[PDB]
C-alpha cells in the first residue's frame, strides 16, 4: 500500500503507546532498515501486514482489534494531512458519503496512480438502515471497514450499529454489513 497508510499506523501507534513501542514493533516486523515511510510511495503489501502482526505481538492486542482502532484513525488522519477537502465534498451524512466512497477513491486515485482502492456498494433497506458490499484486492481488511465506519458516524453525529453478515474469508463471495443509524 501507500507510504501514507503506513505513516498513520506509525502516528497512531506512537501516538497511544509512544516511540519506544513504535521502535519495538518497527524491529520486530522486521522493517528496521526502513528510516522513514514516504507518503506518496508505493510499498509492498506486505509492510503493512507485518506491521500489524508486530503490533499485535508487542501490544498483546489482536490484530483485528488494531485493525477497528486503525479504521476509527484514519477518518481523522486523512482529514487533518491534506485530505480534509476531499473528505467534505464526499458529503454531509453517511449514506452519502458511503454511496460517494468509489468516487472518492478514484479522485484520491489521480493523484495516486498506482492505488488498488477497495469497492463498496450500498443497498438501501429504510432511511435509517443500510447493506454495504466491500470487495477489496486485499484479505483481511473487514475489521478496519468496521472502524472506519465508526469514524464516520463521529464524523457526521451520527449513531451507527454495524454488523457483518457475510465474511470473505469463511467461503462467501465478499464482505457484507449490516448498517443501522440515526441522525
Ligand atoms: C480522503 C480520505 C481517504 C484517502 C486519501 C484514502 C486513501 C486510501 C489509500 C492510499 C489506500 C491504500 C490503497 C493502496 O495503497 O492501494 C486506501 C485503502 C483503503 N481505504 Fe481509503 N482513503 C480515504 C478514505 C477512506 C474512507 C472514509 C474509507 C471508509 C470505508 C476508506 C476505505 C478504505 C479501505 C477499506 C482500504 C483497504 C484497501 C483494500 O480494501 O483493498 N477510505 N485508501
Ligand atoms: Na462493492
Amino acid at each position: 500500500m501507500y507510504g501514507l497508510v503506513n505513516k498513520a499506523i506509525q502516528d497512531m501507534i506512537s501516538k497511544h503507546h509512544g516511540e519506544d513501542t513504535w521502535e519495538a514493533i518497527k524491529q520486530k516486523a522486521g522493517l528496521e532498515d526502513i528510516d522513514f515511510f514516504v507518503g506518496m510511495e508505493a510499498y509492498s503489501d506486505d509492510v503493512t501486514y507485518h506491521l500489524v502482526g508486530a503490533a499485535s505481538e508487542v501490544l498483546g492486542k489482536p490484530a483485528e482489534e488494531l485493525l477497528i482502532a486503525f479504521g476509527e484513525y484514519w477518518v481523522t488522519y486523512t482529514s487533518e494531512e491534506g485530505y480534509g477537502e476531499l473528505l467534505a465534498s464526499a458529503g454531509d451524512s453517511l449514506p452519502e458519503f458511503m454511496e460517494n466512497l468509489d468516487n472518492l477513491h478514484a479522485r484520491v486515485g489521480l493523484s495516486f496512480p498506482q492505488l488498488r482502492p477497495p469497492a463498496f456498494e450500498c443497498q438501501h433497506t429504510s432511511s435509517k438502515s443500510m447493506e454495504l458490499h466491500y470487495q477489496s484486492t486485499r484479505c483481511g481488511l473487514a475489521p478496519m471497514v468496521l472502524g472506519l465506519l465508526h469514524g464516520l458516524g463521529k464524523r457526521f453525529q451520527t449513531k451507527v450499529e454495524v454488523t457483518q453478515t457475510a465474511f470473505r474469508e469463511t467461503g462467501e463471495d465478499h464482505d457484507i454489513f449490516s448498517i443501522k443509524y440515526e441522525d
